[PDB]
Parts: C-alpha cells; sequence; structure tokens
C-alpha cells in the first residue's frame, strides 16, 4: 500500500497474511481475510501457482514476534471455476482456502463481515485498503501493516475512457485513483474495508492496478466485488 499509514494492532482483525514456503524460510506473498475460523477468501492469481501455503493471522509485524500470531496450514484451494489466468480482466478473480484447523477468535483475529449480495457502493464511498504489500512501485514490502483511505469509484466513472475504459467491469470496484496512495504488489487478495450504516465490511477483494504503476493517477486500485460473489461463497463453504 503506497501512500498509507500504519494501522493500530487491533483495528482490522480479519486481515490474514497469506505466505509461501521460499525455501528455507516463509515468505509472504499477498493478503486474504478470515471470513470462517477455518475459511479465508484472497485472489484466484494468489493461488495460482505449485507453492505451499500457509496463513497467519493475528500478524501485525512480518518480521518481529507481536505475541498474537497464529499459524495454519492450507488443507484446499477452490479458484472460481471461470477464473483464468491468463486474463485478470475478465474478472472471476476469486479463491477459497480450507484451513486445516480452525483459529481462535480473540481482539486480533476476528471474522470479516461480508456485504448483502448485490450491493453496490455510491460515489465515494469512504472505504479502507489494508496491507502489507510494496510501499512504492518497485519497491519493498511493508514491515508492518498499512492502511490507506481510498473511496470508491463508481462502476460508469471508472468505466469512462479516461480511467479504466473497457477494461474494468461490473463484477469489481474501483477504489482511490488519486496519484498519491493506492494497493500495490503484495496487497493482492487482501480486504476493501467501507464504512457502512456504521460497520465496516469487505466489499472489495485487492486484484490489480496498471502496468505503468502502483499509484496513478485515475488507475484507481482493482477489486473483485464481494458482492457479486456471495451465492458461490456460501454453496462452496457448503460443500467444501
Ligand atoms: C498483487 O499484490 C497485485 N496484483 C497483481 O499483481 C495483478 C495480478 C495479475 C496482474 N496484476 C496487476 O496488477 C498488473 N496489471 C496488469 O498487468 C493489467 C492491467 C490491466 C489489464 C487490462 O486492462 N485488460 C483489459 C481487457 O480489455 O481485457 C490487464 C493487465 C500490474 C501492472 C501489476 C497488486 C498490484 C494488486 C500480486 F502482486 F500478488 F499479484
Ligand atoms: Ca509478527
Amino acid at each position: 500500500v503506497v501512500g498509507g499509514t500504519e494501522a493500530q494492532r487491533n483495528s482490522w482483525p480479519s486481515q490474514i497474511s497469506l505466505q509461501y514456503r521460499s525455501g528455507s524460510s516463509w515468505a509472504h506473498t499477498c493478503g486474504g481475510t478470515l471470513i470462517r475460523q477455518n475459511w479465508v477468501m484472497t485472489a484466484a492469481h494468489c493461488v495460482d501457482r505449485e507453492l505451499t501455503f500457509r496463513v497467519v493471522v493475528g500478524e501485525h509485524n512480518l518480521n518481529q514476534n507481536d505475541g498474537t500470531e497464529q499459524y495454519v496450514g492450507v488443507q484446499k484451494i477452490v479458484v472460481h471455476p471461470y477464473w483464468n489466468t491468463d486474463d485478470v480482466a475478465a474478472g472471476y478473480d476469486i479463491a477459497l482456502l480450507r484451513l486445516a484447523q480452525s483459529v481462535t477468535l480473540n481482539s486480533y483475529v476476528q471474522l470479516g463481515v461480508l456485504p448483502r449480495a448485490g450491493t453496490i457502493l455510491a460515489n465515494n464511498s469512504p472505504c479502507y485498503i489494508t496491507g502489507w504489500g510494496l510501499t512504492r512501485t518497485n519497491g519493498q514490502l511493508a514491515q508492518t501493516l498499512q492502511q490507506a483511505y481510498l473511496p470508491t469509484v463508481d462502476y460508469a466513472i471508472c468505466s469512462s475512457s479516461s480511467y479504466w475504459g473497457s477494461t474494468v467491469k461490473n463484477s469489481m470496484v474501483c477504489a482511490g485513483g488519486d496519484g498519491v496512495r493506492s494497493g500495490c504488489q503484495g496487497d493482492s487478495g487482501g480486504p476493501l474495508h467501507c464504512l457502512v450504516n456504521g460497520q465496516y465490511a469487505v466489499h472489495g477483494v485487492t486484484s490489480f492496478v496498471s502496468r505503468l504503476g502502483c499509484n496513478v493517477t485515475r488507475k484507481p486500485t482493482v477489486f473483485t466485488r464481494v458482492s457479486a460473489y456471495i451465492s458461490w461463497i456460501n454453496n462452496v463453504i457448503a460443500s467444501n
């Protein structure tokens, strides 16, 4: 997250770090949100790959012992059936990951709240991204959870030619696009927390930003619109 600030240890307790085996040690590669105690929501393209995955909940500094961490393996990856690795811009960039045992909840570990199916935000909605991704284009990972105020840019505006054109669709959400603050690599798969009727809920999963760079004016960070995939989520979880 470029242009962020570091978050307080207990603000965003559904935040997770998704990591791989890197071999001898582990390496953050994306974010995720805790949505059940044995289930996490992240982006299909962060689990595209043949690596071993773990998840870390109660994580504030990726280095440094926090005193609050729980580390749990991933048992089972369900990618959207229509995701195609070649095409982030088609959408479906969404995956659920079954953990090997359920985490315990506390003040640093909590379940993400999901929007009602179908909800769409007004323009210029209040929303935060959070993550450990690069703090500059072609920079380095934060060591501490960062967060950045990114309000929404609605589908017609984000849709216009001066912004994403065509490449956005309506199964997606745009937020930011001011030139200063944005998502960046290593924030992929994590939450976009929006304020709606006094409670924060997770309305996006971080997907993509532009090839010219992370914080570019008029190319907002783009995310999977959670509210288009409610029924898919609940059907996976039901099934396993
Ligand atoms: C994540 O932290 C990171 N996301 C990405 O890395 C994603 C993964 C796939 C490519 N990603 C991009 O964000 C890249 N985007 C593009 O290269 C790109 C932009 C736009 C389009 C498009 O307009 N197609 C339209 C059409 O009409 O079909 C395609 C491709 C950028 C340059 C890096 C953060 C950036 C969120 C992680 F890094 F892990 F992946
Ligand atoms: Ca730590």
